[PDB]
């Protein structure tokens, strides 16, 4: 304790920093290998790999019969990806969305609006089955319109990707396990200074990765990672949670998510996603974490 905490906390940070860059660089090479856009590889492989925390957290929480945590973490992640993650990235590297990716973003918007409507009375296991299938359909529709021996260039790409993903997922855990151990060693522990850490802990992979890609001017990869993770949270994390137990209705946050998603579409179609658009997202996020709950 106390001293393994500092060790775990910053070592996890080291793995998050370098792991994100490796995961980003590895994905960018894979995308060029399979002849797909950076958006696509971010909306799929990267998004799912980074949304694995939410999925396993929602499943565990719902099964341990705390479905409030399940949906709370899922929607809290979506809001965080648009407000915080996309907010920081847009400022770092402004994005002018092409006419093709606007179509993917509008589809994302419809998916989110649909989730919000069927979630008013909560999320039944049937609701989850529906969202999970749309999730699969989205992944395939996204890959198709972005598509078309022992190559050492491909192998090196896959290693960077996998080691990078391991780096950010383990790194997010050490960060999480390190901060938790510090608080208890210092007796300052509360347990929504409890489910504060993993709500943010699950979003650390998306954050660092998108920051990494933003440093390399990969706006498409960042945007894809944001869109994909959110869908992977609703159609993936939220869905699995409903399979174990009915999820309580979070209508306030859904409205917030719908509003942020609507804005994201509008900016992508008629404007750009740069400095002042990113500033708005951050402000909304800061208001959200200053006014919301659960
Ligand atoms: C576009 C909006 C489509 C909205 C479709 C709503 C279907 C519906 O009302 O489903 C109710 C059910 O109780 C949900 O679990
Ligand atoms: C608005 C704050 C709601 C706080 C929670 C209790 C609300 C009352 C419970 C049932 C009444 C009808 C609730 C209707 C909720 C509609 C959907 C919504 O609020 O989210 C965005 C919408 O789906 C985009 O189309
Ligand atoms: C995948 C796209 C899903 C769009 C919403 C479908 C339900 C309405
Ligand atoms: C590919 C994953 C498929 C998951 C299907 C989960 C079905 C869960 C059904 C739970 C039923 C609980 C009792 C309802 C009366
Ligand atoms: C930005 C539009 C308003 C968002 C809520 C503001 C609440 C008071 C701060
Ligand atoms: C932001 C306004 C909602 C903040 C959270 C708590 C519950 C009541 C919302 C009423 C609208
Ligand atoms: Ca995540
Ligand atoms: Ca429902």
């Amino acid at each position: 304790m106390v001293i393994l905490g500092v060790g775990y906390f910053l070592l996890g940070l080291i793995l998050l920093y370098y792991g994100s860059d490796w995961f980003v660089l590895g994905s960018e090479r894979i995308a060029r290998h399979f002849n797909v856009s950076n958006f696509v590889i971010g909306a799929t492989v990267m998004a799912i790999g980074t949304s694995l925390p939410e999925i396993l957290t929602s499943a565990y929480a719902s099964y341990m019969h705390a479905p409030g945590i399940s949906i709370g973490n899922a929607i809290g992640s979506c809001i965080c990806n648009i407000g915080l993650v996309l907010g920081l990235s847009a400022i770092i590297s402004p994005i002018i969305v092409d006419k093709n990716l606007q179509k993917n973003i509008l589809v994302y918007l419809l998916f989110v609006i649909f989730a919000a409507v069927i979630g008013i009375d909560g999320f039944s296991w049937i609701d989850g089955v529906v969202l999970l299938i749309l999730f699969i359909i989205y992944l395939r529709w996204t890959v198709k319109n972005g598509s078309a021996k022992n190559n050492p260039s491909v192998v090196f790409s896959l290693v960077l990707l996998i080691i990078g993903l391991i780096g950010v997922l383990v790194g997010a855990e050490l960060f999480v396990d390190g901060a938790k151990k510090i608080a208890l060693a210092l007796d300052i522990s509360d347990k929504v200074i409890g489910f504060t850490l993993v709500a943010f802990g699950t979003s650390l992979p998306e954050l660092m990765v998108s920051l990494a890609a933003a440093k390399r001017n990969l706006g498409g990869m960042v945007l894809g990672n944001v869109i994909g993770s959110n869908i992977a949270d609703i159609g993936g994390a939220l869905a699995v949670g409903s399979l174990f137990m009915h999820l309580p209705a979070e209508n306030v946050q859904m409205a917030v998510l719908v509003i942020m998603s609507l804005l994201l579409y509008l900016f992508a179609k008629y404007s750009k996603i740069g400095r002042w658009q990113g500033i708005l997202f951050l402000a909304l996020y800061i208001i959200a974490i200053a006014s919301l709950r659960m």
